Order: C-alpha cells, then sequence, then structure tokens
C-alpha cells in the first residue's frame, strides 16, 4: 500500500495473508474471509501454483512477525479459479480457496458481506484498500497491515486513464487524479472494503495497475458485485 498508515489490530478482520511454502515460506497475496471455509482472492496469485498443498491462510494477523512455524493457519483444500480467467488485465481475476477446516468467527476474524445485487446503483464514498504490499514500486512486503482511503472512479474515467486496455464493467477502479495512495506489489487478492449504512461490503479485489499510485493511473479491482452469482454457484453447490 502506497501512502497508507498502520492498521489497528482487528480493524479489517476479514483480511487474510495467503502464504506459499514453495520454495520458501513467504506472503503471496491478500484475501478476504467471505464464509466459514471460504477465502475470496485474485486468480493471478496462483500463476505457477501447481497444488493447494503449498498454501497457508493466516487470519487474525496484524503483523507478519506474528507468523512463525508454530503459528496456526488454514490449509487449502481446493483452489477455484474463474474458468474465463486468462490474465488480470483482461478481467475474471477472481478465485476462491476452500479451506480444509472451518474458521471460528471472533473479534479477530470474521466475514465481510458481499455487495447486494440491488446496491449496484449505490455510490460508495468510504472505501479502503488494505494489505502488506510495497509502499513504493521498489520495496518489500510490510510487517504491519497498511490501509489507505481511496475514492472510487467511474468506468468512463478509468477507461480514459488506460488507453490500449479494455476496462469492463466487471472491473472497478479507485484512485486520486494526482496519485499518492494505491495498492502495490503484494496487495493483490486483498479487499477494497466500502462502508455503507454502517456495514462493510467487499466491493473490489485488488487486481492490477500501471505502476503504483501514479497520477491518472487508478488501481484496477475485480468488481465483486458482478460476481455474486459466480461466488454463490461455487460456495453453495449442492
Ligand atoms: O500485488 C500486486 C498488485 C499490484 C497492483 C494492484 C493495483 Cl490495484 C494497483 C497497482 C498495482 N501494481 C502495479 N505494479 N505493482 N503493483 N501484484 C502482485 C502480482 C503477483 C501475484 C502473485 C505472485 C506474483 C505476482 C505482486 O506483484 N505480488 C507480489 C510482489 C512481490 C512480492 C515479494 O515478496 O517481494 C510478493 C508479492
Amino acid at each position: 500500500i502506497v501512502g497508507g498508515t498502520a492498521s489497528v489490530r482487528g480493524e479489517w478482520p476479514w483480511q487474510v495473508t495467503l502464504h506459499t511454502t514453495s520454495p520458501t515460506q513467504r506472503h503471496l497475496c491478500g484475501g478476504s474471509i467471505i464464509g466459514n471455509q471460504w477465502i475470496l482472492t485474485a486468480a493471478h496469485c496462483f500463476y505457477g501454483v501447481e497444488s493447494p498443498k503449498i498454501l497457508r491462510v493466516y487470519s487474525g494477523i496484524l503483523n507478519q512477525s506474528e507468523i512463525k512455524e508454530d503459528t496456526s493457519f488454514f490449509g487449502v483444500q481446493e483452489i477455484i479459479i474463474h474458468d474465463q480467467y486468462k490474465m488480470a488485465e483482461s478481467g475474471y481475476d477472481i478465485a476462491l480457496l476452500k479451506l480444509e477446516t472451518t474458521v471460528g468467527y471472533g473479534d479477530s476474524q470474521r466475514p465481510i458481506c458481499l455487495p447486494s445485487k440491488g446496491d449496484r446503483n449505490v455510490i460508495y464514498t468510504d472505501c479502503w484498500v488494505t494489505g502488506w504490499g510495497y509502499r513504493k514500486l521498489r520495496d518489500k512486503i510490510q510487517n504491519t497491515l497498511q490501509k489507505a482511503k481511496i475514492p472510487l472512479v467511474t468506468n468512463e474515467e478509468c477507461q480514459k486513464r488506460y488507453r490500449g486496455h479494455k476496462i469492463t464493467h466487471k472491473m472497478i477502479c479507485a484512485g486520486y487524479r494526482e496519485g499518492g495512495k494505491d495498492a502495490c506489489k503484494g496487495d493483490s487478492g486483498g479487499p477494497l472494503s466500502c462502508k455503507h449504512n454502517e456495514v462493510w461490503h467487499l466491493v473490489g479485489i485488488t487486481s492490477w495497475g500501471e505502476g503504483c499510485a501514479q497520477r491518472e493511473r487508478p488501481g484496477v479491482y475485480t468488481n465483486v458485485v458482478e460476481y455474486v452469482d459466480w461466488i454463490l454457484e461455487k460456495t453453495q453447490a449442492v
């Protein structure tokens, strides 16, 4: 996160750190708890991940230093990538992790509501992007979970900013015209959380951008409301 500040413990209890153990254990991506055995994240996080066996989901974490060999984690039973996904820049950058065990909900870890289908016509004015990603293009994974308040940008405005790309209505952009606050390397997969009527909603999944926090280059996010049917298809299968 560029231009953000340290989160407070328990502030984003749906936020998870997805680690890989191959070849060495390190933070791979962010994710969000959406159900008691479900993490919503970005499909591009799994480029070259050949097995769910190398993945570890840690919830209730503020600091990466809380993670040692004796720290409890959730094993991943299955990786579900949207079958239309080709690359982040083309959309469908969404994946679900089915966990091997159930997350016990508490003040440190709980789910975030998915947006409502009717709420596709609501203006979100209180949106935050969180993660352990870089604070600048050449940096490193941050110890403390960072947060940044970012305004949503219309599809028309985002399309003007990305000449040569196709910004679809299955994408949602966020950023200041002058830059300064954005997601960066390591934040992918994490949430873009918006508060509406005192309830937080998972509006976006951090996906891609041209560099980090540049003037007139909004961050591009998977527009979660456009995937509610797909999430239910996958999590509510009979
Ligand atoms: O986190 C981001 C999002 C970028 C982005 C999103 C918006 Cl919304 C705006 C601007 C953006 N950026 C544009 N350029 N950078 N970020 N991208 C991932 C892609 C990836 C995923 C998994 C494995 C390998 C690659 C990344 O780099 N992840 C990554 C990089 C370094 C390290 C490590 O451990 O060092 C660990 C993880």
